[PDB]
C-alpha cells in the first residue's frame, strides 16, 4: 500500500517533481513516485541523471498498473506490487537513466 511509502509524493506536478531532484546535492539515481498528470490511474516515476552532456537533469516513466493487479513500466518486466518493481529498479538500470539510488528529500 503505496501511500505509505516515503518515496511515494501521490499529487505533485511533473514540474514539482523537477524543482525537487533539480537539487545540486542529489546523485543520480534520486527518485519519487507520484500520480500521472493526464493518466488515470497511472503513476509517474520521475528520476535524477547527470552526465557531463547534460548536468542535472530529470527524466519521467510512465507506471501502467493493470486490473490484473500488475506493475510495470515495461509490459514485458512486471511485478506484484509498486513496492517491489521499486525494489528490482534499484538494483537494475534496465532502460532507465540509472538505477533508483535514494528517495528525493
Amino acid at each position: 500500500s503505496i501511500q505509505a511509502e516515503e518515496w511515494y509524493f501521490g499529487k505533485i506536478t511533473r514540474r514539482e517533481s523537477e524543482r525537487l531532484l533539480l537539487n545540486a546535492e542529489n546523485p543520480r539515481g534520486t527518485f519519487l513516485v507520484r500520480e500521472s498528470e493526464t493518466t488515470k490511474g497511472a503513476y509517474c516515476l520521475s528520476v535524477s541523471d547527470f552526465d557531463n552532456a547534460k548536468g542535472l537533469n530529470v527524466k519521467h516513466y510512465k507506471i501502467r498498473k493493470l486490473d490484473s493487479g500488475g506493475f510495470y513500466i515495461t509490459s514485458r518486466t512486471q511485478f506484484n506490487s509498486l513496492q517491489q518493481l521499486v525494489a528490482y529498479y534499484s538494483k537494475h538500470a534496465d532502460g532507465l537513466c540509472h538505477r533508483l539510488t535514494t528517495v528525493c528529500p
